[PDB]
Formats: C-alpha cells, structure tokens, sequence
DNA sequence: GACCCTCCCCTTAGGGGAGGGTC
DNA sequence: GACCCTCCCCTTAGGGGAGGGTC
C-alpha cells in the first residue's frame, strides 16, 4: 500500500499472467501506476487492483478487450444495461446451440438407420415415418444427367435453415415398367430438410412437402450405373409379383459413403415406392 | 461434368468464397482436380463438389479445419461417433452459458438493489434475504489496514466457482460502543458467493457460511475515512436509542462505484447489523 | 471487360522462447 | 539466483486490396 507491487506480485494476487498484464498495459486497458524510468520495471499500487475485477469478469464472459475500455468508463446504471446486452447475446448463443444439438441428433438417427440396413440388393417392405423435403421441378434431368450442381439452389435454401447441408440427394419418377434407363426422366429432384426453422424467403419454384408417412417397398444397394437400373427392376418386379398397388412416385435417395478426396467414391442408393 | 468448373463457378454453386476455396486448396483440405500449369487457374469437377458438404456442415458446427482433414478419412461408423463427440462439446458450451446467464442475472439483482437505495447517511431497518459468503479470519486486519491484496485467496476461490469476481468486499466486527476507529479490528473479511457450484477444494482456513436471513438496521453511504466511522456512530446510536438488541456482528460491505482508471475512485459502503 | 492468380498486410489475446539486465 | 524487460515469431480462417495476366 505504502510501496508498490512488482508485476509478478500482482500476477500472483490477481491470478492474471505477467504477459497478460504487460498486454493490458500496452493497449492502455490497465497500465501500471509507475514504471521505473531506468529499469523499465512496472509497479502497481494496491488501490488499483480493483480495476482488474471488472476486467476479469468481462474476460470471463468473453467481451473483447477494446470493448472493456468502454466498460470501465460507463457508470453503474450504464453497466447494468451492458449486462442486459450480454444476456441477450448469451441467450442467442444458447438458442444456436440448442438447435444445433437437435440437428446433430437427427443427422445421427438417419445416419444410423441407413447404417444398420437389413440387407442390400433385397426388396424390403417397411413402414416408414415421413421425411420432410424441399423439391423442385427436374427440368428434363434424368439418371444420367443429374449433377451435384443441379441441387445448388435446393442446397442454399436448406443451408440457411438447417446450417447443416443435406447428406442425401433425392429424385423421384413415375413408376413404369421401364425397359431401359434412358427411358426415364426425373419428375423432381429433392433434398431432405432437418431443421424446422422457416426458410428466409423461399421462391415459388421450390415446394416444401414430404415423402408421405406410410408403407413402402424399399431396396438399398451400393451405387453403380448398372445396379441402379437392375435394382429398380427388382422393385418393379416385386410389386408386379405381389400384385401390390403403388400410390406414389418411386423415391430415389443417394447418400455418400465417405466424403474423402483420397478413396474412390461410392454412394449408397435407396429406392422406395409407397404401396397400399 | 464433361468439363471443369472455374473457382468462381464453384463459389456460386456451393455458396463458399473464392478465398475460402483457395485456402482449402492450400491446406490440402479440398484441392481442385486440375490446375492449368500455365495460367495457374483452379478447375473443379462436378463430382468433387460433394466433398464440400462434409466441410460446410463441420464448419457450421465449428470444428477446426485440420480437424476436418481427419473427418473426411474416417468411415460412416466413425463419423457417427464424431458427432457424438460434438454433442458432448455442445452440451458443455450450453451448460457454461446457462450458468453464466444465471450469474449475470444475480449480479444485476444486487447491482440494481444497491443502485436504488432508499437514501444515504440514513439508518434504515429492513428485512434482508440471506447472502451466502466465503470468509476467512482477519488476522489483526482493521479498517485502516485492509488491502485488496488481503482478499486475494478468497477471490481465487470465488473465481474458480463463479467465474465472475465479487463486486463487493466485506468485513465484520464485534458491535461495541466504539470511541475511535483505531479501537476496531475486523473479525472476518469476506466476499459474497454468486454461483452454487462447488469450490474445487476449499482449504480449511476458509468458511462457507452466510449473512443470515433476517432483520437488519442498515446504512449506506459513499466512502470516506471520516464517514466510515461517523456513520457507524449513527448505527451504534440508532440501536441504543430504539433500545434494540443486536444478534450478529456488524457487517460491512464496500462496493466500487466505477472501475475506471480515469476518474477519482469512490466506493459505496453499507453496514448492517441484525436485530431481534 | 469480367475472371482469376500471387503475394502482402491485417485481425484476438496473449504464450514461448531468446538475449540481456536487475531486485 | 529469481525477477523483469524488450523484441520476435507464431496461432484461425480467411477478407482486403494491389499489381499483373487471362477466359
């Protein structure tokens, strides 16, 4: 009190690094009361340690340093408001995280569900829960025509809402006794929606709808141009055999298996058609 | 598909900056499929745009870039776990924020409560809600002896638990008909606790207790060595006059009014003594 | 005429030394 | 022998130009 504290003494007493103290000295946020002109040593009075209280508390909640310089000036009423502001920003970060957390969870449900598929190449008839999607007319686009770039607009809408970018790429087409793959063209191309947040301002060439909840004759396999059509053939036959009645387009989903620029690419395809 | 996309084309299609793309190219996170040897132009195939999906989703949740390079390698089962890890970290950040949010709120209740004090210099008898505190023996320390450095240990305990550092500094002393300020010495010095988180490992020279809930004869004023003692005198007299019976030490609280290295320092003092 | 490229400087809040005095 | 000081280099993920070619 009747002498000075060396920077190291303040460091131990305020539980603040010596390097932090020098830095706060440099940005004129908290400078020592006296710097020995010959030795350059920094000296602090006991009375000024109180200024480190407002600086540590603010640093704990994350406010920027230059932001603090404006905080030490303001009076108690103004500081009160300041905290009200911080509260607004924390609730913001909380909401962002809560939602994120849910999105991650949904991504995992679907990730695992496809991960533990009964078997590949086989036609399975299962009871599906609905899957909300955002689609758009597939202007002529066909199985041998689609490009990732074709989903660009769909992906930007889903991206603003979900933050996360779809894992799978969808397409739909009329159920017909297709002879060849060139005989087919997609009605719509779509991407699943995860979040339930409103899309900023969806344009009218996008439709928000769903793959209906219900019963579907499904089949999943690993992608190959030959297999895409051959497996569709199994479905077309499985339905003809059981004499089932289709009540929807054929839904086609293509999920990437790894996202590594190193390995050879491989996707998982999944075709479902709703039956009575 | 049968040609290449220029960096700008990819930029518009994936909603990723050109500068981001070059940077992902530099850190070998996502490099173009072909770079024209003479012009240096970067060229991307439609097929590789899919790698930006895993990169954008991860970037949205905050995972580091070099962290991503390890994510694109791992397979679907491993990626599933990865998300489980992210979920752990998000819940962590949520908890940190929730608590922070509460602490901020409490800081504001007290900040305002003292902010809208009835009047200064007057003795008010009010019904107080308890205030949990952490105290320590005040080894000889007296009104003209205390230093901020005296609260160093107390402050480090409260700091690990509350994150926030106490606003006020407390002291207590036996209630006596004090003749002079030199006649007094503090029994304990204390600092209020906000959070209800357990202190890592409090040492036995610290006591976790409280200023009891109950009725107190209080007085708040602006600090001055003369006023500290003169106002105590009002309290000593107010109790003698009303013939009240004190049932606790005199509690002394000192709150800083501004934390600015510019303005002259000024504190708010507040003395309360519990009566029957 | 738009596009694209390669430097180059800049941003938060310090932590890590290294070389050289000082309480 | 501890302490303290002044450079100096380094860290994330790019955004901003500037000077100079290119689709």
């Amino acid at each position: 009190k009747e002498s000075y504290y060396s920077i190291g003494e303040v460091s131990k007493l305020a539980n603040v690094s010596i390097k932090a103290l020098r830095y706060y000295d440099k940005i004129d946020l908290f400078k020592p009361a006296y710097v020995d002109p010959d030795t350059s040593y920094r000296y602090y009075t006991d009375s000024q340690l109180i200024h480190l209280d407002l600086i540590k508390s603010l640093k704990y909640i994350g406010t920027p340093l230059e932001e603090m310089k404006k905080a030490q000036d303001l009076e108690m009423e103004e500081l009160f408001a300041f905290y009200t502001e911080q509260e607004r920003q924390i609730r913001e970060k909380l909401d962002f995280l809560s939602a994120l957390e849910q999105t991650i969870s949904l991504v995992k449900k679907r990730m695992k569900r496809q991960m533990e598929y009964p078997a590949l190449g086989e036609v399975f008839v299962l009871d599906e829960e609905e899957i909300r999607i955002i689609q758009t007319e597939a202007e002529g686009i066909g199985p041998e025509n689609v490009l990732n770039a074709s989903y660009s607009k769909l992906k930007k809408f889903i991206e603003s809402a979900d933050g996360f970018t779809n894992n799978s790429y969808g397409a739909t087409f009329s159920f017909q006794p297709y002879t060849s793959i060139d005989e087919m063209t997609y009605r719509h191309i779509f991407t699943p929606v995860l979040t339930n947040k409103q899309i900023s301002s969806i344009t009218p060439d996008m439709e928000i709808t769903t793959i209906p909840k219900g019963r579907y004759a499904c089949i999943a396999y690993n992608f190959s141009p030959e297999h895409y059509f051959l497996n569709l053939q199994k479905l077309i036959k499985y339905i003809a055999d059981r004499q089932l009645t289709v009540v929807s387009d054929v839904y086609a989903l293509i999920i990437p298996i790894h996202y590594s620029p190193k390995k050879q690419e491989e996707y998982r395809v999944e075709m479902k058609i709703r039956i009575l």
